[PDB]
């Protein structure tokens, strides 16, 4: 009736780690990604590029999860979800439960898992190798509400942890960051970071 996931970094045998384009903080910019606070800023709905890069290529039937949780330790028991605005909001794509604040766009073979034990929302995908020409998985997330959605993020710091594991769902690779949801992603990094002093 309580529980949290597992939020430990781990490379494993294929070398598994996240990485993000590096857009900057101009104004324009949908999403950005700041290393020094391990932290993705992005806009309601939209494409965030997140790549995969191991050293070495994981097994047939590998795949790649995306769940959210409370970063706060106050907080992590309780599941993450779309507020209730949101939910009843006209925006589906067909595939993913209105109640879930992480989706996959561009993948027609991307699953969505409540839990029956935990009630976690998570997304799952089939781990493809790097397609010609580049040297990194891209998976396009979505993140369907806002940081300060009230009832959905609830104005608290939130971390997206992505999984690689086995076609029976044992662990292989792990890593995490923290996610906000906002709408001016390229100045409210540079805020953020402006504090870095
Ligand atoms: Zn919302």
């Amino acid at each position: 009736s309580s529980s949290v996931p597992s939020q430990k970094t781990y490379q494993g045998s294929y070398g598994f780690r996240l990485g993000f384009l590096h857009s900057g903080t101009a104004k324009s910019v949908t999403c950005t990604y700041s290393p020094a606070l391990n932290k993705l800023f992005c806009q309601l709905a939209k494409t965030c590029p997140v790549q995969l890069w191991v050293d070495s290529t994981p097994p047939p039937g590998t795949r790649v999860r995306a769940m959210a949780i409370c970063k706060q330790s106050q907080h992590m028991t309780e599941v993450v979800r779309r507020c209730p605005h949101h939910e009843r909001c006209s925006d589906s794509d067909g595939l993913a439960p209105p109640q879930h604040l992480i989706r996959v766009e561009g993948n027609l073979r991307a699953e969505y898992l409540d839990d029956r034990n935990t009630f976690r929302h998570s997304v799952v995908v089939p781990y493809e190798p790097p397609e010609v020409g580049s040297d990194c998985t891209t998976i396009h997330y979505n993140y369907m509400c806002y940081s300060s959605c009230m009832g959905g993020m609830n104005r608290r710091p939130i971390l997206t942890i992505i999984t690689l594991e086995d076609s029976s769902g044992n662990l292989l690779g792990r890593d995490s960051f923290e996610v906000r949801v906002c709408a001016c992603p390229g100045r409210d990094r540079r805020t953020e970071e402006e504090n870095l002093r």
